[PDB]
C-alpha cells in the first residue's frame, strides 16, 4: 500500500483514549504515519475532565508550520479547536497549504458565539467532511434541533451549502453533491468514540473511491473497537474502545 | 496475553517521530495500552526544532493526577522533564503511587544543573532502568566523559549505586547487581531512535523475565524498525524509524 500521512489538530487526553492519542492510535491502527498539532492540554479521565490548560493560538500556529512546511500531509482530522484564533489560525494553514481530505469533527458540546462564527466563515469551506450529530448540526447552522427526518435531511443539505464537501449527520446519513445515503452498540465503554470514528475516516479515505466506501469501512472497523472494549482494562469509570482489537 | 498499560511522561514531536508520539507508537506497536503525560511542547522538525513551549510543573502535575488516580500503570517510560519543578513532580507522583518498571530515558543534551541535581537526588532512586549514552552519564555523575572501558563500566555501577535498579550505557552494556551484559545501523533516518529504544524497553519489561532479556528483544524490534525506515515518507531532513514495520 502506498504511504499515507495523516495529521490530527486536537486536544489531548492523557488517559489515552481520546483526543489526539485516540486519533494517532487510530492512524496507526488502520496503516498510517501519524502527526499531531496540539490546539489544547486537559488533565482528562475516563471518570471525565478535571481541568483544561490552554495554549496559545500562535504556538499552535507554529506547530502547524513545523508540520506543513516538512511532511506531506495527505488526510487530516480536527477536533477540539476550543476557541477564535486557533480556528482562524487553522484556516489559514488549511488555506495556505490546500490540504485536502479534511476531516472535521464537531467538538462543541463548548465554543464562544464568536468562535462557532469563525468556524462556519472560515473553516467549513475547506472541510472535505463535517461529523456532527444532532445537538452539533443545528448549533453550527444556529437553527433549532431536527424533529423530523426531513429537517434533518435539509440541515444536512445546508452544511454543503456551506462550503463542506459532504456531511455525515450521526443520528447516519451521508451527504454529498450526489445526494444521500444511510448507514449496535451493546458496552458501556464508549470514551473517544467520536474522536475515533473521524480519525478513522481521515486515515481511511485515501484507500477508497468515496466517501460511502470509507464510511462504510470505517464503521465496521469502530463497531470491531468497540466489540473489545471491555477486553481492556483501563480506568474505573466510562473506558474507551480497543483501537488495536485486531493487532493484540 | 495479559493487558499492560504503559505511561509515558515526556515532551512532543508534531511531526511524530521522537516523543510521546514515538513512545504512544512504540507502545502501541508492542502490545500495550499507552498513556502521556505531557511535560513540555515543541514545534519540532524532522530538519530540527523551531520552538518549545514550557508547561507549567502544576498542569503536568494535574495530568500525573490524572492518570494514577483513574488508571492502573504498569511501566513507565520518561523522556523530556525541561525543569526542576517538573523533575520534582514526577518523582513525588512515582513515589506516591509506587510507580514500578520505570525507564528514564536521559534527554539533556538540556537542563539546569539545580534539575540535573534534583534528578539525581529525587528521581534516579525510583528507576528501574536508566538509558544514557557516554556524554549523559559523565553528565550525571558530574564526571568526565568515560575515556575507557573500566571507566566506562565504573560509571554504570556509580549509577546503580545511585539508586537505579539497572543502567543500560549506551556506546552496549547493561547493568545490574548481578554483574554486566554486552550488547548495524545502515540507514540516515534515526530521528527518534533514543526515545523509541526507551519506549520499547518500558512496554516489553513485563513480558520477559529479566531486563536482560527485555533489553534483547528491544533491541531487535528496534533494528527491524530502522530498517524501514526508508520505506516511510516524511520529512526533508532525518527521518524517523517506522514504528509498524510488522504490520504495514
Amino acid at each position: 500500500m502506498q504511504r499515507i500521512n495523516a495529521l490530527t489538530i486536537a486536544g489531548t487526553d492523557p488517559s489515552g483514549g481520546a483526543g489526539i492519542q485516540a486519533d494517532l492510535k487510530t492512524f496507526s491502527a488502520l496503516g498510517a504515519y501519524g502527526c499531531s498539532v496540539i490546539t489544547a492540554l486537559v488533565a482528562e479521565n475516563t471518570c471525565g475532565v478535571q481541568s483544561v490548560y490552554r495554549i496559545e493560538p500562535d504556538f499552535v500556529a507554529a506547530q502547524l508550520d513545523s508540520v506543513f512546511s516538512d511532511v506531506r500531509i495527505d488526510t487530516t482530522k480536527i477536533g477540539m479547536l476550543a476557541e477564535t484564533d486557533i480556528v482562524e489560525a487553522v484556516a489559514e494553514r488549511l488555506q495556505r497549504h490546500h490540504v485536502r481530505n479534511v476531516v472535521l469533527d464537531t467538538v462543541m458540546l463548548l465554543l464562544s458565539p464568536s468562535a462557532i462564527e469563525t468556524l462556519r466563515v472560515r473553516l467549513l469551506p475547506q472541510v472535505s467532511l463535517i461529523t456532527p450529530n444532532l445537538p452539533e448540526a443545528a448549533a453550527l447552522l444556529d437553527a433549532p434541533h431536527a424533529r423530523t427526518e426531513q429537517e434533518m435531511l435539509a440541515q444536512g443539505r445546508a452544511l454543503l451549502a456551506m462550503g463542506c464537501e459532504a456531511v455525515l449527520m450521526k443520528g447516519d446519513w451521508l451527504f454529498t453533491r450526489e445526494g444521500e445515503q444511510r448507514f449496535r452498540v451493546n458496552t458501556k465503554n464508549t470514551h473517544g468514540t467520536g474522536c475515533t470514528l473521524s480519525a478513522a475516516l481521515a486515515a481511511l479515505r485515501p484507500r477508497h473511491r468515496s466517501w460511502g466506501e470509507t464510511v462504510n469501512e470505517a464503521k465496521a472497523w469502530l463497531s470491531a473497537a468497540l466489540a473489545q472494549a471491555d477486553t481492556l482494562e483501563v480506568g474505573k469509570g466510562i473506558g474507551p474502545v480497543h483501537h488495536f482489537h485486531a493487532w493484540w
